[PDB]
């Protein structure tokens, strides 16, 4: 493998005061299945099929800007756009943008963040 | 020199219909005593040492093909190639690869994901 | 090839803060990294957010390795350029952290990566 492609990773905040959730694995059961509902309805329409690596996490930053002492509970999000499933790389740069927007929605974040990292994909199977 | 170099990273499910292990820690220590003991069996033969830093994660794809309601239990392994120890580039890829393809049959799946990101490392010691 | 973000790689000296769970040592080093990047903020104007992951590191048992790896975190950020006026500066800046987290952490050794990135930001 020498052609490189594209891996996306989006950092979410988990919202536990909205969903009524009280662990970091409750977190993740719920973006997972909030990721998976969304990303199944774009694939019914487009035939891309945006699967996400999912790992739980916080985020630090200013306590001055809603952060909570040592950190708001968060989750990350990456996935790559493998060649062996994946035509159009602007597609999925587009599909992947709309369904981080959508995420966004969903899980009621007032910001979100959404990164495109080259990547060269060795895929074993 | 400018640090330029390369990192990889690895995602692997954790075969709970073989293993049996019951929680997300136990997983952990699955796949880092596994990537503990072929990591030093190519260090022996190679003189390089791929080390990995693992963290415990889900994987989202289409219950359609497999996956569970909010996602599969999954290991990130990710790790840089140090010039302090690494003299030759391609032949840690190469190890990398070697490992990757090991753990995918260690850990019995069918398939598994294999990626090397160019980075610029810093190392502070 | 828009901006950067940083990855550091740290230990969490059970030997010497006695945390009890990966819980525990993720708060103990979101709040050591809260406050310098704080202080660092007030000097600057320049605020390095973290996202942090808790993790373990694996390599050889002859070079310390516990079995089945070390406990550590993975502090990784992205320079924003709505925030960031001047990406270098931002670099000097989280490489200035990063001693500074490995100081206060009593680290050996640390891994400071910058990777090149894409970054869009929804408002
Ligand atoms: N993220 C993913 N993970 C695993 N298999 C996937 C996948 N996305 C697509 N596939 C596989 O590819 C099939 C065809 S969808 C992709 C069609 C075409 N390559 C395109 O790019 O438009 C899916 O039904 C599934 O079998
Ligand atoms: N990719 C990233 N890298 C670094 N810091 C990030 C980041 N994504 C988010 N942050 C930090 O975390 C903050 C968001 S916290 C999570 C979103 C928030 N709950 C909301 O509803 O908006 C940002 O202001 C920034 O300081
Ligand atoms: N992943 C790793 N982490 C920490 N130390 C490592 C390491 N890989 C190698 N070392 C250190 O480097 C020593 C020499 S290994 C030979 C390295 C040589 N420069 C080459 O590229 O072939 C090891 O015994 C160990 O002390
Ligand atoms: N790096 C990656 N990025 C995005 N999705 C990935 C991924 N690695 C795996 N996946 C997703 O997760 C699915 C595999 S699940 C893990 C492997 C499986 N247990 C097996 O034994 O084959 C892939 O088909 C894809 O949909
Ligand atoms: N890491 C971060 N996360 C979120 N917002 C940030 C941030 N760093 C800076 N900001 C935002 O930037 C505002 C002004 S400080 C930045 C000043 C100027 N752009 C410079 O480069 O010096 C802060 O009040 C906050 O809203
Ligand atoms: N980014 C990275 N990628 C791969 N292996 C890494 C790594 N950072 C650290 N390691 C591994 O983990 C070891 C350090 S263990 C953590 C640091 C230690 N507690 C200290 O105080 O020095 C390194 O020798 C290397 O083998």
């Amino acid at each position: 493998s020498m052609g490189k492609t594209l891996r996306f990773e989006i950092v979410s905040g988990v919202n536990k005061g909205y969903f009524h959730t009280n662990s970091q694995s409750e977190s993740l059961d719920l973006v997972g299945g909030i990721w998976q509902k969304i990303a199944k309805e774009e694939f019914e329409k487009s035939n891309i099929y945006v699967s996400a690596v999912i790992k739980p996490s916080k985020t630090v930053y200013n306590q001055e800007w809603g952060c909570p002492e040592n950190g708001e509970e968060t989750v990350v999000l990456t996935g790559v756009a493998n060649e062996e499933f994946v035509d159009d790389i602007e597609k999925w740069k587009d599909t992947v943008i709309k369904l981080a927007k959508e995420l966004k929605n969903q899980m009621k974040q007032s910001t979100l963040t959404c990164e495109f990292i080259e990547t060269e994909l060795h895929y074993f199977k």
